[PDB]
């Protein structure tokens, strides 16, 4: 009974591009398959005057040959028919960071306290994802209240992801 269909999924109503700017600290992600940011990820969003919205993202990751190396990512944004879903270019500072073009829907947030992401990479034949990410970001990494995290959960529910993310330290290890 849970409906799984991408098309289904509810994102943030009205979401607000500048209201959005500015730092945001990944608490806790659900990967996709092969390779991903691993943890001390921190991302900058930014906003320009006529409405582009943009980022900056720092975290580690370990190359498919135990390199752990600090990952310096950029991403540009183009809007959609829904405001709370964009395409994302992205890329590295280095050369050989992946590059690619990811959906990006902002779930919910509340633009002060919490935001879940989320991202489709592949649908399956029925409309389920078969491939997926997500982000839960804080505005502060000490941690979220009761109340918020009952409101991620729920989202995370909603987006059939629930029990399928992990928490990520943050201890300086990109810079
Ligand atoms: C750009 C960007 C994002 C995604 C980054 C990704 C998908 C990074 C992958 C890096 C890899 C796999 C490096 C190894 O080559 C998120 C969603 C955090 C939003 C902020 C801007």
């Amino acid at each position: 009974e849970r409906d799984c269909r991408v098309s289904s999924f509810r994102v943030k109503e009205n979401f607000d591009k500048a209201r959005f700017a500015g730092t945001w600290y990944a608490m806790a992600k659900k990967d996709p398959e092969g390779l991903f940011l691993q943890d001390n990820i921190v991302a900058e969003f930014s906003v320009d005057e006529n409405g582009h919205m943009s980022a900056t993202a720092k975290g580690r990751v370990r190359l498919l040959n135990n390199w752990d190396v600090c990952a310096d990512m950029v991403g540009t944004f183009t809007d959609t028919e829904d405001p709370a879903k964009f395409k994302m270019k992205y890329w590295g500072v280095a050369s050989f960071l992946q590059k690619g073009n990811d959906d990006h829907w902002i779930i919910d947030t509340d633009y002060e306290t919490f935001a879940v992401q989320y991202s489709c990479r592949l649908l399956n034949l029925d409309g389920t994802c078969a491939d997926s990410y997500s982000f839960v970001f804080a505005r502060d990494p000490s941690g979220f209240s009761p109340e918020v995290q009952k409101i991620v959960r729920q989202r995370q529910e909603e987006l059939c992801l629930a029990r399928q993310y992990r928490l990520i330290p943050h201890n300086g290890y990109c810079d």
